[PDB]
């Protein structure tokens, strides 16, 4: 399964997040490519360093629009993690990658304990932010991955940390590292 890929340097999109992305040359190429395709699918991947990243997030383009400063951003919603395979030039002038579905994770009882205690630290950290409205939603949230998502929007995590979350398909590994980073709130 082949999709146009857009590399981000300044956000990270995890499954479920909705983010604007300022479109550079490479990026509008990808956006154009995705809007032509059957599926409209867009792969969102962290910074290219010396290798294709192991994983990106399949995303749906919500809206493409001009923004302050004369440039354009695309609003995208992350849908699911995908493993990145082979690359090629493709339709349009986009970079195209073979992707495959990640396996979904069964609800281990220790995942539920990890998710429970990450939720406790998150609510404290949100309470420190006076993010009262978000505390409302986070209270109703039980989906570990969807909860693990929340930290993509966190301003106290580096984009390197967030990339490490993206590339960690293991939920119990994700929750644990999130517990550590969120537990840095002295």
């Amino acid at each position: 399964k082949s999709v146009p890929v857009l590399f981000v340097t300044d956000t990270i999109v995890l499954p479920g997040m909705v983010v604007p992305i300022a479109l550079d040359d490479t990026a509008r190429a990808a956006i154009d490519a995705a809007q032509a395709s059957e599926s409209g699918q867009l792969l969102i991947a962290p910074r290219l360093e010396d290798r294709y990243p192991s994983h990106g997030v399949i995303a749906k383009i919500l809206q493409v629009g001009r923004i302050a400063g004369g440039g354009t951003a695309a609003v995208v919603r992350g849908e699911r993690r995908a493993q990145i395979g082979a690359g090629a030039s493709g339709p349009g002038a986009a970079l195209w990658v073979e992707v495959t579905e990640v396996p979904e994770a069964e609800a281990t009882d220790e995942i539920k304990a990890l998710t429970a205690e990450y939720k406790k630290l998150l609510l404290a950290m949100l309470q420190r932010r006076e993010a009262w409205e978000i505390i409302d939603y986070v209270n109703r949230l039980t989906d570990p991955s969807a909860l693990a998502d929340t930290s993509g929007y966190a301003s106290y995590l580096t984009n390197a940390q967030k990339r490490q979350l993206l590339e960690t398909v293991d939920v119990t590994e994700r929750l644990r590292v999130l517990i550590d980073w969120t537990s840095d709130h002295l």
